[PDB]
């Protein structure tokens, strides 16, 4: 069993001279090839990704002048006044105001806001909160002013919730506030950090995506214009705008690259529903105590809040990555094989002769695969035991039977044709009867009647000479000489005497008429003899006790 | 070599027609088939995936009222006063608060909590700093009611520090309170965004799993409870709930689909020890100068911090990712051959008859496998120089001997046993003595005796006749005619003359010997003759000067 | 066609013992299967990974001690007065602060920080707005000090921008501060989550990478001494400093674990130009009314900002990853059969024996590998109408001819020499003249001009005897008793009368000599007869009526 171990298989092919089919090999190979580099290249399926874990620092600079009013009121707002101290991934600037000083605790007309404006006390409900006002109503309708009458609600008063923004914007300056952004990154499985700033850049730059696409110094104005948003209409009521970082790094050395690509993009819906908050506020509250009275006030502060958004992923060559690529594409080499291999099956059909060639003559040189077809493929037949060979002289192919004999007599039963295997030219390169019977010699069957039809076979589907009347059958089968070479041929001391030689020389006699007619050994050793040629073949090398046993089954 | 560009090989294979393999094949090939296509469109293998980058804009809406204690004091709370100006991935609401009015720099006796109870100066530290108090220890147990005292400390004064939250909370009405979640996503990859408010959806809608699993509008309390959590006993200390927003997004046009699925997760530990900060808090001082001294305000506010979790992935399609799945799963249909092969390499096998058939005749037809083997392999020996073919005509098989000649007789030597070769019947369907020795016709050998025990063999294992004497080896071997009939029909112009052709006919007797015995080429040319057949030969075509060179190693 | 479907193709091997390519193949495929299963234990690709959704919650804890001064003022500082109400992913620690109390809205002298002091009322610019001094300049040089003189700018006066940062930092006892970070994490697709903070924790514990690393408290100053940071020099400017949690969490049961790893990592850059906001800090202002007059009190507040960095992946077995890696991995189990099938090409070149043995010897056992190449590779030739075979008896090779013949007669064509294939020796043992001809038998041709040359062949390329004068072409080409028995072994009955037989005689004796010259049928059916032996078997079999047709391409 050790020699088990100490063995190699190698498949056997088949070699073939064609132009056709070697270019079409090449060139189907050189297409794999180049699909799967170029894949390899163009989605770095060497490399091993990885997301980024990033940190934000943000900066703004600029003071706003604001003039507003029965007096001239000027003043000016520094970064305290604008800006809150987060300033992180997100930074919000004030744009625009409403602010309410003073209030207290008490009972208020409600702001005459969209449709707040009351005409009787049903229309105000006893005890009903109204997110809206921000208060308590109490179910009467009070004056608010001299031509208006609203509902009196207990809150934080005096109320100016649902007043409108102020239109302009009271800090348009706001569109030329600069912010510089400051932003580290690190790939932790690389061990790989960077940041957006590198030493020797300038400071006194300003972004643009052409002439400085990496300066981290913006101007919120030119945020807004690069894409279309106008800074002065969104500072009335507020909104929100993206900063997108985007790290798209490779960190191999003879390739390493690592920059940030800065682009925007604005984050709230410019067609908001009026009920879902359009825009971006919030409230701030001071809380003080004068004349004993606790007091607030409020600002309702709209801006716009920046939000920056930093993604990306680093990629350093992987030798497993690479493996698990190379392995996923080995197998589509395999193409030209395929392709190849079905075109050879595909024209070794005989209907591409008969009726494609007639219609298109330019493909009648491609009957050579015939002969590669018959040159790679062996077909075989599963060896089971209704298997069965006939031939006829008259006929000049081979029949084949693969059913149970239900009684009908094996000359009648139909069989499927196949051909007549070419005997090798070099090895040839030498010196009252049966109703099925026609030749005149066949005789019944001496089996039990279970299994006399079997040998119920003639020489011939029609009338005619029975094939044994020819030399070659007393030359190839009765020879009595010649069966005697042959067994010395396989047992060169054999002893020739007894029923014994006789029985081998009976079976020998079936052998070569087997072989002569069906010619190959496969079909020989399954093919059943006439009853003509049977019976002169016993009656040559009878058999002197005991009827003889007929047809047995290889396995 | 050019003509070695154009080859194509093509492997050679032999078919059967079975029914059980060719349905096993069938089904395997199926089955790789089904499972491969849906794994494919489980995991949509054909898609690249990119993470999302998210916005969040939060709005609250609620007023609570709140009726606390001498006086009964009525208020009310809104947004500004229990909310903080932040509005993105996590909003915070006050359900409850503890406020110190009027503190000072100054001494004053520690709050009683848990264990802070001292009973002499002995306890007390002085210079010591407790984060507990926050404040510096003077070492001095001092009154701090009429039947308690505590240690000493300077600090903000009064100081309330370890004072329990009230229960039950002040704000519980914000059970019933609303917050509406706007979500921008985007898949920058892909170049796609979108967001969870679309045109045409209520505004009056409230967020149900089952009625409304789209509204983005959230009742507090709804949140609780969809989860088994109690917003009253929250309330109390307060807590940490997350908001998780989930985008499944097939951004596919035949198959698009991208919206958000709501859920909901407590993330504070509720068994959270005492000494490790339990719930949710954060204390806020406001600075104020009155009476010419700075005093603090603090409030210590106790609530639910909403965490916004916004998670997911978008995948479309990919013509590289498709590509590399099926290259990866191509190998898989070689299922079918694998196993059939092992099949018949297995059932081939000789024991699989002797033994296994006579427990199951289930079994027995699988013998058909043997043809199969036999079709399918040419098994073949390494040609080493001591590789060596014998054969007894008294016995029926091959023995080959693979092994140096230590001085022992090949005939003593013992060789694995090998079958003989089956010869084409269509071929064949034509017209004092040594020890060792026992067919009294063998001579000892005329080599060197480093190389005489070659020679030294004998026709058969036991006694008995000569092979030579039978009629077959004179006619095979002997016969002159026959070998020059040969050699005419390798040369057709060869010259009879000299002791070349004495050479030539020699070497063809040899060659006829080996090839009647052994049968096979292969085994043929390792054969070694018998010393009664080598000599005979070449006394019938003697050699007139120098001694016989014998056999040679072909390689 | 049903049969069609029920077919199965095996591939025809030879099978080798051989103790070095077993070895070979052996070691190759155990060294596939070693690395395949590395490479899948290692990277984990049997499972599928997903990204954690994380939650922080922090809490500080620490008392400072402030004595600053013309009298000493001694205070404290708690969580309130130098953290903000945020405690998530970020957190910020007061270190220093600069104080300007009592601001109000007027015009005052620009601070003299490095390169403000002007010198003339020209230095200065009216309404030139200074995001460094945070006001506008009126254009007036206006005195400062008593030797110094500055820009007169309208902004909150007095105006201390540009005053530097105390040294040494006012709250150094923030180094001694610890902070408590909680961290719930979750994988939504695996339905796992987990916390950093398990029961049976020790709370006293304080974090050490080798004592306590799992304990989520941490000292400051510590935070900063692990990666070589002074706290005492960046808290005079402030800084950014990452604390990294990083989760390799494995949720298979057999190899559960999901445990976080701390690290730190300064985010600000150390080296950053004055210019560019070195350190960090923000300003915080509140606004008050006092003597009518509206105020601000601003604190610039420097100090470090905390940044908690959570990333990780959980990986969970999956079935179809597994399927996908093996599938991807299959085909590298061919190299065996490469490798060696590429040594048996190789080693089967001539070129391989004479030229590389002679220089190395070693090698020389290596020829068996013609052996196993003939026995792996049979060799075929496209069978296209140009493709011509002749012999010639004084040579003993064959050549092939693959042109058209452009009126130059064969004999004088070159061709591709070819060896002559070996004849079955277990078949074999058996019992005025045309310029171009030399043998003195050949005739010219009786084809049209166009077809002439064709057959224009000799039996030899040098003068002598012809091959018809042996015996043998008359006994296998021209014996009428051989080629009656062949053409009755393939057809028993045959009628021996009419032209008819005599044609089919014509085409045996030429089949005869092809077969005995070329041995081979492939050879043979495209071989030429010599001019001397067709016209010696036509003379033999003489055509009554017609011309002879010559040689047909058998495609
Ligand atoms: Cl969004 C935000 C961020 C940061 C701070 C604030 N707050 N909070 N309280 N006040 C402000 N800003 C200042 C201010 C706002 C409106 C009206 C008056 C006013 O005072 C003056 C007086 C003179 C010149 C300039 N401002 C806000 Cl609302
Ligand atoms: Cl968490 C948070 C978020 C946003 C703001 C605050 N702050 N900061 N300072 N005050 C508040 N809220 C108001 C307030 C809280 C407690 C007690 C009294 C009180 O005042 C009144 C008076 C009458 C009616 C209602 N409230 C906080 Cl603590
Ligand atoms: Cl960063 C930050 C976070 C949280 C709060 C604040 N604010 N905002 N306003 N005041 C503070 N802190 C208190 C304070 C800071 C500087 C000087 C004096 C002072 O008051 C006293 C008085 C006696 C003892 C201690 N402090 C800031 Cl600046
Ligand atoms: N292929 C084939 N073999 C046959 C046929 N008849 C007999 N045999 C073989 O010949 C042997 C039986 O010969 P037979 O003389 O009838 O047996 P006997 O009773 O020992 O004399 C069996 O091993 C059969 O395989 C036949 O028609 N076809
Ligand atoms: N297979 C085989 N070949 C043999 C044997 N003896 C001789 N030969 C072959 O015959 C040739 C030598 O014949 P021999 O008459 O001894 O040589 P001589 O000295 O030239 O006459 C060699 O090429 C051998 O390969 C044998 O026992 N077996
Ligand atoms: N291979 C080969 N075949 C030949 C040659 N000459 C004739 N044939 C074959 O012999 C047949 C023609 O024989 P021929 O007597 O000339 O034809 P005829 O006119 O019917 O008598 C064709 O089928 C050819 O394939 C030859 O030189 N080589
Ligand atoms: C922005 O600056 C330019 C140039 O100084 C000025 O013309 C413009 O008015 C400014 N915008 C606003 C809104 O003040
Ligand atoms: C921008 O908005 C402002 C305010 O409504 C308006 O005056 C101005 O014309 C707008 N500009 C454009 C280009 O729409
Ligand atoms: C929430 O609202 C319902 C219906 O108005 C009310 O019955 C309930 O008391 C409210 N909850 C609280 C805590 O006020
Ligand atoms: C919820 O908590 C409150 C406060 O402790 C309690 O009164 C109430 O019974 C609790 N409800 C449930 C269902 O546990
Ligand atoms: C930190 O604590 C140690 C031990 O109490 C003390 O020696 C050191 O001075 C403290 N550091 C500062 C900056 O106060
Ligand atoms: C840390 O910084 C402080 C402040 O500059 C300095 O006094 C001290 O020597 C520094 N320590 C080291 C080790 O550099
Ligand atoms: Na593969
Ligand atoms: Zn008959
Ligand atoms: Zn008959
Ligand atoms: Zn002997
Ligand atoms: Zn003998
Ligand atoms: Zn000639
Ligand atoms: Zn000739």
């Amino acid at each position: 069993s050790w020699n088990d171990v100490f063995q190699y298989e190698t498949n056997k092919v088949t070699r073939i001279q064609s132009v056709n089919y070697g270019t079409i090999k090449w060139i189907l190979h050189m297409t794999v090839f180049s699909y799967v580099s170029f894949a390899l290249m163009s989605d770095k399926l060497y490399q091993r990704k990885e997301p980024l874990i990033s940190s934000v620092h943000t900066k703004v600079k600029g003071v706003a002048e604001v003039t507003e009013n029965t007096k001239l009121v000027h003043g000016i707002f520094d970064t305290a006044d604008y800006t809150l101290p987060l300033q992180g991934n997100s930074f919000f600037v004030m744009t625009n105001y409403l602010k309410s000083e003073g209030q207290e605790q008490k009972l208020c007309p409600e702001y005459p806001s969209r449709g707040k404006q009351c005409h009787s006390d049903q229309g105000c409900i006893k005890g009903w909160m109204d997110p809206q006002s921000k208060g308590i109503q109490t179910g009467r309708c009070i004056p608010y002013d001299q031509k208006r009458k609203t509902c009196e609600i207990f809150a934080w008063c005096p109320a100016e919730e649902g007043k409108e923004a102020p239109r302009p914007a009271l800090l348009r300056s706001a569109e030329n506030f600069t912010v510089l952004i400051k932003n580290n990154i690190d790939f932790p499985g690389h061990n790989y950090t960077t940041r957006n700033i590198l030493p020797g850049m300038n400071i006194s730059c300003t972004f643009h995506k052409t002439w400085n696409p990496q300066c981290p110094i913006f101007r919120l104005g030119d945020i807004f214009q690069e894409i279309g948003e106008n800074f002065t209409e969104v500072a009335v009521q507020g909104g929100i705008m993206g900063i997108e970082i985007y790290w798209d790094c490779n960190l191999d050395s003879w390739s390493h690259r690592c920059q940030p690509k800065y682009s925007f993009r604005r984050l709230d819906d410019k067609y908001t529903n009026e009920s879902l908050f359009p825009g971006y506020n919030f409230r701030y509250a001071k809380y003080y105590k004068e004349n004993g009275m606790e007091k607030r006030t409020l600002i309702k502060a709209f801006g716009v809040r920046f939000d920056i958004l930093v993604f990306g992923t680093g990629g350093k060559f992987d030798i497993i990555q690479l493996v698990v690529y190379i392995g996923s594409t080995l197998s589509y080499f395999g193409l030209a094989t395929v392709c190849i291999d079905l075109i050879i099956n595909t024209y070794a059909s005989t209907c591409c002769r008969s009726r494609v060639y007639p219609s298109c003559k330019c493909c009648e040189p491609c009957a050579v695969n015939e002969y590669y077809y018959r040159k790679k493929c062996e077909p075989i037949v599963e060896p089971k035991p209704t298997l069965k060979y006939v031939s006829f002289v008259d006929e000049p192919h081979i029949w084949m039977v693969d059913q149970q004999l239900l009684g009908k007599s094996l000359q009648d039963v139909k069989g499927q044709e196949v051909p007549r295997p070419q005997t090798d030219f070099l090895e040839l390169s030498r010196l009252d009867s049966p109703d099925w019977c026609q030749c005149g010699n066949c005789l019944p069957s001496q089996l039990p009647e279970n299994r006399r039809a079997l040998e119920e076979l003639c020489c011939r589907r029609k009338p005619g000479q029975c094939i044994t009347t020819s030399e070659l059958f007393s030359k190839i089968v009765l020879s009595r000489e010649a069966l005697q070479l042959l067994l010395l041929y396989q047992e060169p001391l054999l002893a020739l005497e007894g029923e014994a030689i006789n029985s081998k020389l009976r079976h020998c006699a079936y052998r070569s008429y087997a072989t002569w007619r069906f010619v190959s050994q496969d079909m020989a050793d399954f093919a059943i003899l006439p009853s003509c040629c049977r019976w002169k073949i016993r009656k040559e090398f009878p058999k002197t006790q005991g009827q003889y046993s007929g047809f047995k089954y290889p396995y």
